[PDB]
């Protein structure tokens, strides 16, 4: 029987509907994104900034292009300069400062076609952003999502700044990370597929250069829901929040079964993160639209933002 551990959890902060893409900048300051915020039944989704002190919610940026409202449900703190790199569900790609001026990145990809609505982004160490898109093309198009049928993609955003669709077929992929060599090489792409249960991965090969796709893990569960957020911790132990199953998995660095569970006060763990040097982790879930915050064993894996550009070692 897998081994279940149950640690306390410490409530941050709460009403904020499908709280989301929990990151941390290089000040160490704390965000979040509200992907379900609507107004007048359309999308409004926000991104807010957390004080970690008094649990209060600050809103830096409310997504829009052209009247049509974001779904903003993935974050990823740039190395180079303080700037968010957000995936929206409605308006694909953007890039969010702190003072909450924002950029959309790309209405269509390097081979013409319209963007899809994202969900979740990771960047790999040496600059380039993997990003699923589970939803439909980006507005004005009418709002769809994978959920029933195959077409969520797989994007990668590369350095020299191309958009290249990597994969497709999906059913509704999620979560992803990017597991690194001892040396900070990347190697491995490891992709959620919610519904499904199975957890994917590929074998990096260069940027935006994936192969060998292959079944990594499986996700326990006959509940409507699975795999959403992951991060890898520094021994390279995968944890993945299993939405809708009171748990968040512990899978090893070769995937397959999880070797460990963590229960959860709550049956919809959505997404989480590491706070930098510390073995503190924050979880978002969708039964209170609530932030937890937890201890983990050890350290989390580096982020992208930490890494230096004009290191030595
Ligand atoms: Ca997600
Ligand atoms: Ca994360």
């Amino acid at each position: 029987e897998i081994p279940v551990i149950e640690p306390l959890f410490t409530k941050v902060t709460e009403d904020i509907p499908g709280a989301e893409g929990p990151v941390f900048d290089k000040n160490g300051d704390f965000y979040i994104v509200a992907p379900e915020v609507e107004v007048n039944g359309k999308p409004a989704g926000e991104i807010l900034r957390i004080d970690l002190k008094t649990g209060k919610k600050t809103v830096i940026c409310k997504p829009e292009v052209n009247g049509y409202g974001g779904i903003p449900a993935g974050c990823q703190c740039d190395r180079d300069a303080n700037q968010l790199f957000v995936a929206d569900m409605r308006l694909g790609l953007l890039v969010v400062q702190t003072d909450g001026t924002f950029e959309e990145i790309a209405k269509k990809d390097s081979e013409g076609r319209r963007m899809q609505g994202c969900n979740e982004c990771a960047f790999d160490y040496e600059g380039n952003l993997w990003i699923t898109a589970p939803a439909g093309e980006v507005a004005p198009a009418d709002y769809t999502r994978s959920m029933q049928e195959k077409f969520g993609s797989i994007y990668c955003f590369t350095t020299d700044g191309q958009m290249i669709q990597v994969d497709t077929a999906f059913q509704f992929p999620n979560g992803i990370a990017v597991r690194h060599m001892n040396d900070g090489r990347p190697y491995q792409l490891i992709v959620a597929e919610t519904p499904t249960k199975k957890l994917w991965s590929y074998d990096i090969k260069g940027p935006a250069k994936i192969e060998n796709k292959k079944v990594w893990g499986h996700i326990p569960g006959t509940h409507e829901g699975g795999a959403d957020g992951m991060d890898f911790d520094e021994d390279n132990n995968l944890l993945v929040a299993n939405w809708g199953s009171s748990h968040i998995e512990v899978f090893g660095p070769d995937g397959g079964q999880p070797k460990m569970r963590i229960r959860c006060p709550f049956e919809k763990p959505s997404n989480l993160h590491f706070k930098p040097q510390t073995k503190t982790i924050f979880v978002t879930e969708h039964e209170n639209n609530a932030v937890w915050k937890f201890e983990w064993q050890r350290n989390g894996k580096k982020q992208y933002c930490e890494t230096l550009k004009f290191g030595i070692f």
